[PDB]
């Protein structure tokens, strides 16, 4: 009938703007030197040496004069001196592809589509990538001109990734700039004696560029729809989604400085599975009489979800390249992987819409949902909801005012479930975890020994192993929701908007406990831990005209606000500090997510200030001075208060589009102030000790540390050892996060259709675009993402350029 | 638009009708006994026991006069005696069932289509099944009225079956029917003592039936064909062909009589892929100036497949269940599989197709087809064809002739490549095997050796195994295929049919030659060896016509004959067999599959018949006797001469059409006429001891076998050792499997048109038909499918219900 062709294709660079800066390796020795005498031992002493011409001034005080290392880091000349810049070494320019065709027809009888399309990314990490091909194919079929259609949704998927390992930019930020790349052979250089048992991640990389994994993905349904009469209609649908991974992951011997595999060959060949089917059945009628309109539709869902898993490990290899590391050519020892898990929900539901004239609206549902998750006590649980409005300006009485385009006056209520949780979750689970896996400084949990003593060389006798307690009376999380609002539309339609409040009230919270110390191994368990409050406001405006010179603009505001109040707690629940107050005090009464800490008023600046201030433990000068909240003159652990809490003042979010001479502009600005935010990257960065591995690479800012040669310095001096526990619970740590975020500018150009149409076109469009361009942040900031303040690295900048084509 | 609908239903009961009859316990005894008696030792002697009270016949032959067993076979009681038909135990009426509905809507802008299809079958094995499920959505898309269409194809499968293990029936006749099904706690019945190392087969099947596979394929093209004016367009077209397997084995621990597992559990996970995807672009170019008409095509096309499979195996499990057999749960010792392999096709070709108006016909075709499988050197091979033809009743001096409506002469000469060998047909394979892998009684050919002595407890040291010598001068099977034909219609297109006469000529056959013993492992390579050469004529008589009283009938006869012959093989493989002539004589100028052997007039009555015979190392009174062909006096490995040949004499079929008054009867009958077949069960069927498994248990037509009680028989005299060779190549073992078989039958009923429109209809037919119902055998044949030599049982009888609906 008519036939529509869209085509589309993008390409995007992508980019690190910016990262946590760390010590150059000119640096790494300012501030061990610093440390070293800030602690009164001998700064030439140091373990990797970094040897120092230092002094006194006519002051008393340490002077730096001079720094020298000496070529190579070894008194072998194995690995050399460098000043690598790890981030800049593991990192890209990101490059991204894609491009999308799709046709549909659409006879009457019938209307099928097709779509192909493809995209591919240079990850911004090295010798890392993904890929992605989808075909879709709909249809539907007429069989009787207005009583019976068939219809078939398809997608189709293919995915190839080599993914990047577990925090990689994280450990490149911490591994001095005195290791090099390469080591003075060319092999891959890495740490030598006392610098710190990280290993090279670039290096990493290479050894990971292999370990690729190939996913398929089938999804979609079939459906008959019958309407055996007028208004009444019957249909049920049916519906797969099938995907499955397969990889292999390589494990190559590797011994860098220190850091030896000895000489590990293996080979991993894992496969995943999941299932997923569901089939619903819905009946409904629908009247029309006059001033009358009714809906009523009744209805169940089944759904099934089985996923299982495998896997085939080998060690030892004669020959290190993928196309020999198969377990078949393995000749070492080997191990064999896999489980499987599932679950299945049943729903019934019913839905009663009516409305007069069509002033005032009513609507009421009805469900029924059970989950395989629980016992049958509680299997199924029931949910009601009611809402109804009230459109005003079909008043007759109102209509005398013709500017005030449409006005509602909307109020719902009612209850959603929640039962995503594990799929054992009301299980005592026991493993016989032989202990056939990899782990960590030990840490099998294996249940397998040698009990006759004869060192092994054999099978061992094996037992099992407590996962899990089991909670036989486990029910669904039940959330009540009351909402209320009003829409307006006025003057001609070009001022829209809303205004609505919420107050929602969560019942028997679904979570896993850890469960208490000396209950030992396994003691975690799913249960239901007391209510949540969560209410406010939300706005919504827009104002879209056209000026008397040709400029299209639409504007489209949001803002928004929310309290959140933790209501009861079982008192283990409350004691143990994980909605949650530390373990110091409750948090029934405040905030999901609030914290109790210490409050650190800066730091002592001389002898005087440390007497001048209550017995504090390590307090020290240069040290970080703590308050007393006791005002008993005493330290101790009772001192601290709430230093922390996650609630915004508002968030707001406010979308630009403009067209003008065929050129066409959008942003969209989201942002959010006056929030509470709390974040370990200081650890990194303010301190030579705040963690529990010597010799790291730090942040670029502790440069700049308290000293007798500098102070009025917020930030505290540079020792060999945390004694004044400055890792503690403390508003050290709680910085400003409020922000202004850009999320996206897209700039286009649209060809005028009266000569698109000259080659067989209708809409051709050519734009350019962004995506995180800019962050406006706030000066108390440490520094990178104010959203996610736990990372050390910011978001990749993308700028994409790409067309659109029409017919 | 026009939508059709189609809905195709059956079922279908399966069910074997006949069978290698065995012997009953009764009989085996009676079999056992006289194989005792003839060789002269007591019958009461028996390991299995079995007490019989025999005696003379007032002639000094033994005779039989009565049997008894024990109500147990063994002196504990466990294992009670039965007769235990094995073949009922194990089989089953099968049961098929499947529906098809298919959709299809026809714009002219574009068309597409739609199918749902199930099948489900109960094997004819116990604890079997397979199931299907399809889904097909091909549609196209006319984006520029006939001048560029676009368009897909799409199919989705899902399998999942439980295989019967390989030769269960096989397995089921050679168990003596004394060896009940159940012991007498209740458990698994098994033998005991002497009786044959042989396990329960209906309990290999229980332990079987959780087995089960999974398997997803989806394939289907993408395509565009562009048309750029009037008669000429270009087409390059995409597919793929994704397919995945995954099932889990379960090994179960079992002690049954003498067959013990010493409790093993174990479980292997496995999973196969296989990706094909292919590409090509075609273009096409035809005329039509009045008379002449012509067709020239030229493109290209490329394939690749790459497979692979891996596989976790687990021993020890705490729960004997599926559910929990995971390789997670398991505590013994693991196994770890998989390896790959691919190839890859490039093709390039040519075609030319031309005539004056239906008269006169030519077309040339020429391809180049290039094979990874091959070294360089013989990648590629060029294949011409030339075909031409003339319809000569369009001459203008045949019209005459007027009964005669049409008749062609045809004939072609072509060249076709065959490739199909092992992906690394070309290499010396070296292997790593380290024996990770199950075998039976030893034969790993592992590489891996306890060279310290210390009878291991742990990882041994590992080698290389040849698996297959390499060619580096491997090229294409290369065949010239020349025919010459007749097409003719007589009578008003009533007595219609051709006859050919066809030319095959192989060359550099392709096959796996296995190395000779002394060059030991690997010795096996991939070469080409000579030509073979086959020739024959086909020929077809149809008659069509209605009679006066409303009966149409249409009669398909075809009748096949050739000849085939070998023309020139390397000395070494003519020497070797292979090919035929058993190593005893060239197969070069005799049919493939001639076989060589000595040759059977009959069983020795008498001592007078050994002694005026010829020197025969073990003939006796009762054994096979053996010509002199030689002439000679002697006979020896010199005495053998051609004694089977498989080419039939001339083959047939036969097609039956009958309408009748709205009802529908077709039948289809098949025939092969003056054939030798060569088989191997009457090595079970006619002999006590020619075998290499004791006792096992036998036909039931060694029951009637030479004995002075009972002469003139062809079947030797039953003894306890095979003295006289009668399992040498003998024409003792060639029969005539000269067959007629009655394919499928089939009545239907077609509701007639008029009354199947009235309600929507179009089509309605219902039908019941039937599969292999009876087979002529040709009495001197021993027994079960004469077109199926080798094996003891037939194909089984099906018979189906059915009904097809369009609309
Ligand atoms: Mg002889």
């Amino acid at each position: 009938g008519q036939i529509k062709i869209n085509f589309d294709a993008s390409v995007s660079a992508s980019m690190y703007q910016s990262k946590m800066n760390v010590l150059n390796t000119e640096q790494y020795g300012r501030a061990m030197w610093q440390a070293y005498v800030n602690d009164g031992e001998n700064p030439n002493g140091n373990a990797l040496g970094y040897a120092y011409n230092w002094g006194y001034n006519a002051d008393g005080n340490p002077v730096l004069y001079g720094m020298t290392l000496s070529k190579y880091l070894d008194s072998k000349n194995t690995m050399p001196v460098a000043d690598t810049d790890w981030f800049d070494e593991i990192t890209r320019t990101g490059v991204i592809q894609q491009y999308n065709l799709s046709v549909s027809n659409g006879s009457e009888k019938g209307s099928s589509f097709f779509s192909l399309g493809y995209y591919k990314n240079l990850g911004v990490i090295k010798d890392t990538d993904f890929d992605r091909f989808s075909a879709r194919m709909n249809s539907d079929y007429k069989l009787i001109d207005d009583i019976l259609t068939i219809g078939q949704h398809f997608t189709l998927n293919r995915t190839s990734e080599v993914q990047a390992p577990g925090g990689i930019i994280e450990t490149a930020l911490d591994i001095p700039s005195a290791i090099p790349v390469y080591a003075s052979d060319g092999s891959w250089g890495g740490p030598v004696g006392g610098w710190p048992d990280r290993r090279n991640p670039r290096a990493v990389l290479e050894y990971n560029k292999d370990n690729r994994y190939t996913y398929w993905r089938m999804f979609g349904d079939a459906y008959v729809n019958l309407t055996p009469f007028k208004g009444f209609n019957l249909r049920s649908t049916f519906g797969l989604d099938y995907a499955n991974k397969q990889a292999r992951y390589f494990t190559y011997p590797y011994q860098e400085g220190t850091q030896t595999n000895n000489g590990k060959s293996a080979v991993e060949a894992k496969q995943e599975h999941w299932t997923k089917w569901m089939w619903n059945a819905i009946a409904t009628y629908q009247l029309e009489v006059g001033k009358h309109r009714g809906d009523v539709m009744i209805g169940m869902e089944l759904n099934r979800e089985d996923d299982s898993h495998f896997s085939g490990y080998k060690e030892d290899f004669s020959i290190l390249t993928p196309d020999y590391m198969w377990p078949d050519a393995g000749s070492g020892t080997a191990q064999a992987y896999g489980a499987g898990e599932g679950y299945s929900l049943v729903s019934f539901f019913g839905k009663m819409n009516y409305s007069y004239a069509d002033r005032y609206l009513l609507s009421l549902t009805l469900r029924r949902d059970g989950s395989s998750r629980f016992g049958k006590n509680h299997r199924y649980a029931t949910f009601p909801s009611v809402s109804l409005g009230w459109r005003i300006t079909q008043e007759n009485f109102m209509k005398e005012l013709t500017w005030l385009d449409d006005l509602k006056l909307r109020a719902s209520w009612g209850q959603t479930g929640n039962q995503e949780i594990s799929n054992l979750a009301r299980y005592t689970i026991y493993a016989p975890n032989y202990g056939t896996t990899d782990s960590f400084g030990g840490q099998s949990y294996g249940t397998a020994y040698d009990i006759t003593g004869s060192n092994g060389g054999g099978v061992l006798p094996s037992g099992f192993k407590r996962n899990q307690i089991g909670n036989d009376n486990i029910k669904w999380e039940t959330t009540t929701q009351t909402n209320v609002g009003i829409d307006f539309s006025l003057f001609k339609q070009s001022l829209y908007g809303s205004l609505e409040y919420y107050y929602k009230k969560a019942t028997d919270i679904l979570t896993e406990m850890a469960g208490v110390g000396v209950l030992g191994e396994g003691g975690s368990r799913w249960i239901n831990s007391g209510a949540m409050k969560n209410q406010g406001f939300e706005f919504n405006l827009g104002y879209r005209n056209k000026t008397a010179f040709g400029l299209t603009y639409d504007l489209n505001g949001n803002i928004s606000t929310y309290r959140n109040e933790i209501l009861e707690l079982p008192e283990t629940v409350a004691a143990n500090g994980k909605f949650g107050g530390n373990g110091v005090k409750s948090v029934v009464g405040h905030t999901y997510g609030a914290q109790v800490g210490y409050i650190a008023d800066g730091i002592f600046k001389s002898q005087d200030e440390v007497d001048n201030h209550a017995t504090q433990e390590g307090a020290a000068v240069g040290r970080i001075r703590y308050r007393d909240i006791d005002h008993n003159g005493v330290i101790d652990e009772r001192d601290q208060n709430w230093i922390y809490d996650p609630t915004p003042s508002f968030s707001y979010g406010l979308n630009i589009y403009l067209e003008y001479k065929n050129f066409d502009l959008t942003m969209f600005w989201q942002g959010v102030q006056g929030v509470d935010i709390i974040s370990d990257v200081k650890k990194k960065s303010d301190f030579w000790s705040a963690s529990n591995v010597g010799f790291l690479n730090k942040g670029t800012r502790l440069l700049n540390a308290w000293s007798p040669t500098n102070p009025n310095s917020d930030i505290p001096a540079l020792t060999r050892s945390d004694t004044n526990n400055e890792q503690r619970v403390s508003t050290y740590f709680v910085e400003n996060g409020s922000f202004l975020k850009l999320r996206n500018i897209q700039l286009g150009y649209t060809v005028p259709a009266v000569i698109s149409k000259k080659m067989r076109m209708d809409r051709l469009r050519f734009y350019c675009s962004a995506q995180n361009l800019l962050t406006i942040k706030s000066k108390n900031f440490t520094g990178e993402d104010p959203e996610n303040p736990n990372f050390s690295y910011p978001i990749p900048v993308n700028i994409t350029f790409g067309l659109n084509i029409g017919f």
